[PDB]
């Protein structure tokens, strides 16, 4: 302990999934909503191609 | 401890974001690429409607 200057500090281990869970949770919503959009836009051409009613 | 048969086991808590991160990472790529496609196909009609050059 004697004759010691500045103590070495180790880097953080693993980040808590608490943050990963929240980000992922909302993250899935974005992609999920986007997925529906993909089908939505693709549907547009499919229904507008023949002008299908409803 | 005496007179004990079969030990009760609790269910897993929360899954590690390690797996959620990898799946989400690639997941975003799929939706991201699909998003570009949506605009791509929608662009098609927009540019082909007037036969815009380039």
């Amino acid at each position: 302990g004697s004759k010691t200057i500045k103590n070495t500090v180790s880097v953080n281990l693993e980040l808590t999934a608490e943050e990963w869970k929240k980000k992922y949770e909302k993250e899935k919503e974005k992609n999920k909503a986007l997925k529906s959009v993909i089908q939505h836009l693709e549907v547009e051409l499919n229904r507008w191609r023949n002008g299908e009613a409803v």
